[PDB]
């Protein structure tokens, strides 16, 4: 007799789980995640913001990096998300338990986060994580301000219904730097055409390419740094090769058009 298969854990490349020290992006903005997963800390005179947390098991690493920056659990006021997949929202529940952080997300991201990534439109229960509740629901173009840093939400539905780009203005060398944290624009294994769970998927992706192309974007960062040609392990030249938002969107659309043709052929 043959039993049912064992549950399969969501395993990833080692680099995605490789701790790194804080890497400064601009005067108030640091990468504090791993070599291959972004987790941005924005530190202000009136508290700190975390954009994404990476994988579930990264909670303690993030807190150690925060502490290295001078940010205590109480100082963390807000968590924002690119999208609510396990490799970006993974430790959110734990972070909420262990800090003062509240979560702000759009309705789509909130509902997916509340399900722990279960019943994903494309992955089903393949990639789940501890569920968390959002404290505040944000609308497209809504701004959230923490210690003078103004974060604007730009909905860019496709990778997930709730995919969001977050933009804000920091400084570097006395000059403004408009940072754009643009979400994933991939569709990994997705049925793109005539998908009953996402009937307007293709139109949403196309609108999202347009949104990304137009973002205020002196510096682009992405949840997977490789997608925007960042190399977090490259120290002083980590961001040297970074794509513009325009180039990121163009590359994403070209890949998408190729995937559509492959889907039609398959
Ligand atoms: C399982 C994750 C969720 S973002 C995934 O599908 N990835 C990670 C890197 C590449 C691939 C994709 O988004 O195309
Ligand atoms: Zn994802
Ligand atoms: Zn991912």
């Amino acid at each position: 007799e043959v039993p049912l298969p064992q549950l399969r854990a969501y395993t990833v490349d080692a680099s995605w789980l490789q701790p790194m020290a804080p890497l400064q992006i601009a005067d108030h903005t640091w990468q504090i995640g791993t070599e291959d997963l972004t987790a941005l800390l924005v530190q202000t005179p009136d508290g700190a913001v975390l954009l994404d947390g990476g994988m579930p098991q990264m909670a303690s690493h993030l807190l150690d990096n925060m502490k290295a920056r001078g940010v205590t659990p109480r100082d963390l006021r807000l968590i924002l998300l690119s999208h609510a997949h396990a490799d970006h929202a993974g430790p959110v529940a734990e972070l909420k338990r262990r800090t003062g952080a509240k979560v702000a997300a759009n309705a789509e991201s909130a509902v997916l986060l509340a399900r722990g990534g279960s019943d994903d439109l494309h992955f089903g229960d393949g990639i789940t994580y501890p569920p968390a509740n959002a404290d505040r629901i944000v609308m497209d173009g809504e701004v959230i301000t923490v210690g003078g840093i103004v974060f604007t939400a730009h909905f860019m539905a496709g990778h997930t219904p709730g995919s969001t780009a977050w933009t804000w203005t920091d400084t570097r060398n006395g000059k403004p730097v408009r940072i754009a944290y643009a979400d994933s624009l991939s569709a990994p294994g997705y049925q793109l055409q005539g998908n009953p769970r996402y009937p307007h998927l293709i139109e949403d992706y196309r609108r999202s390419f347009a949104t990304v192309r137009a973002l205020p974007c002196d510096v682009l960062l992405t949840p997977h740094p490789g997608a925007s040609n960042w190399d977090y392990a490259a120290g002083a030249r980590a961001g040297a090769k970074a794509l513009t938002c325009k180039a990121y969107a163009d590359a994403a659309e070209q890949k998408f058009d190729g995937q559509l043709a492959k889907e039609t052929a398959g």
